[PDB]
């Protein structure tokens, strides 16, 4: 049966969400207790934290293999081309619309500090871009 | 100011869950690059993972900082033993209601791989929640 | 003092395709243990790995300092550019002939999937072939 | 598919497997090389194809388990964790009650010391990895 | 041939001090690279560091082989055993004396956070303390 | 915060860097003797504890940096990317002009020859190391 447009696909979708949130939180638990001197907690966060890389990558299979878009940019990931394109279209949604648009509401509301780091991050995705699409020609054949 | 119950509160939020996409989705496209034999479209996915990594966690110290909840749990993470509550909250969520109940709507709607798959992961959730427990019990100074 | 001809170089050379696999072997057991929940199972299987690694390095060590060549190609790996010499020499003889050659076999043993998958290798030595030979340029 | 037992393609998945196995160790001991007389462009493009044939040793792991065939170190099953486990052990055993002994006589008897003191060391660190590997099993099973 | 008393075996303890404190750096100044956007910067910045563990274990080998001590600890690594006795050692002085007395500098000098981060370091150096002292049974 | 500059907290950060420093470098040098030995809970110890010593080395630097202090190793600012990247040079540089063909002569002169060759091999990797961030730093400043 075609998973598309099946309740099954939007809970893939929601379930590689919750994995990817997963490793970072854990990632960014283990450094307390690192800091703390609680190598045992930190190791078990950081063993744990590749339980969800493992959960995060077969919800990309059965995405990927159904012929399923990617949860972040509704774009195929079939191949190795097209998970490149995949991600010059997330960068580009994150320099051109998302990053700038947060840094204007976050100066808005009186937070200079944090839409600072927003327009940071947006110089950053916009390096990125160039970055992927410099790949993407040479995978096309070139230079 | 507060950050509590502003536009820039779900902002960083939703940068968090973007940002973890991006380094999941990164890595899972380097092991297709790894195959087919791109080391440098392989080592270039793997170091602007880096960057998405700084990016998760630099939104999660605004987050911390500003006395706002875990994106993912909606519990706090200002201590050590916060940050374990806000681990076991997520997986219990997982293993008792999330999983189950995609495997449940997989069965029914004739996926039997994919509900095989969540039935799997609910049973990896429910055994991380029990390990992040015993750590709870002896963060609080138990056995 | 010299290996070449004794026992002790064929054993070296066992004892390193021993504990290369053991390596890999116990890195994809430990991706079967991270999808079910066993953290602790993965983490011990990772560790000794690290036990692997550093086992499978020392047999190289006696190797090279016993005049020996590298177990996969018969190749000298001495100084840095022997090393990718011996890598290049390794490559070319999967992408031109080895790689080839079993996915021939696999077509006509009634294996296309295997045979597609072999093909897939071929194309990346090739690709891993060409990166080494631009970079022999900074060896000399 | 087809059966893969008693095949030229089982017996050539199987000396793939040793190659790419070979191949990741001997460019991580190159790359160690390059890091110590100043070439980290190398040292770096040795690590990215390392991972490629990561990528490329579990891919024939893979055709070897889907078409019911053994593990090549040791003729064991390795379908299920607990089968990964037991095909450990096995190895583990081979190499500290016969392998290393063994190779530690010849080179006693061949003028070698050094390189016999090494198999012996090598023969006690294995039989604390089957010791370890041993109660892993028992507390699988255990539940 | 033994190394005690000569200005090579000062000159390797310096230079392990400085190559340990070129990865540290080096790995930090990647995080900077990270997350403004500068990928190639960050690898190389990655890459570099690995040529600084290589040369800082490099100096360990001739210090170790030369019978000199540890440069952190003055205690012996030759055996495995002796390894865990100087990580127990350093961790020892760190909690018991050098952290808490730079915390009490730094109260008695107005600067509160660091005399708090020295404080949370002590903690940590204890914890470690712990850890390392339940291993030793395994070692005899 | 008050200055630092010229305090004995300034010369407590500087040496609390160096002995973390130290300390990571030791502890994952340690973990490969157990590796080899056959200790895996203990090396995998000794590497949980040298992430506590990486976290307690970036926490050292974080104060150094945020007090207007310099460089532990270079005594250069390193608040901006193009600054860290010219300590990085500076440290090289002092390296192969200065302190590694220095070490070698007294070396040589000491009885000491393949000491002397290991500080040769050394210099050359350092001066690598110099004119590679010397081609980084004209590409950051040329945009
Ligand atoms: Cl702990
Ligand atoms: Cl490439
Ligand atoms: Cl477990
Ligand atoms: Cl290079
Ligand atoms: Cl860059
Ligand atoms: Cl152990
Ligand atoms: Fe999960
Ligand atoms: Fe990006
Ligand atoms: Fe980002
Ligand atoms: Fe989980
Ligand atoms: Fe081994
Ligand atoms: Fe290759
Ligand atoms: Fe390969
Ligand atoms: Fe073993
Ligand atoms: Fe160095
Ligand atoms: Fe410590
Ligand atoms: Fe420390
Ligand atoms: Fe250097």
């Amino acid at each position: 049966k075609d998973l598309k447009g099946t309740k099954t696909a939007e809970n893939l979708k929601q379930g590689f969400i919750g994995e990817s949130m997963a490793n970072r939180r854990y990632l960014y638990f283990a450094k307390r207790a690192d800091e703390e001197g609680y190598p045992e907690i930190a190791g078990l966060l950081r063993s744990i934290a590749e339980g969800e890389t493992a959960h995060a990558f077969g919800h990309l299979d059965f995405i990927r293999q159904g012929g399923l878009t990617d949860p972040a940019t509704d774009k195929p990931i079939g191949t190795l081309e097209q998970m490149i394109e995949s991600a010059i279209a997330g960068e580009t949604y994150e320099w051109t619309q998302m990053y700038p648009g947060f840094a204007k509401v976050a100066r808005e509301e009186g937070f200079p500090e944090v839409a600072e780091w927003f327009e940071t991050l947006a110089r950053a995705e916009k390096s990125h871009a160039e970055k992927f699409q410099n790949v993407l020609k040479q995978l096309k054949g070139g230079t």
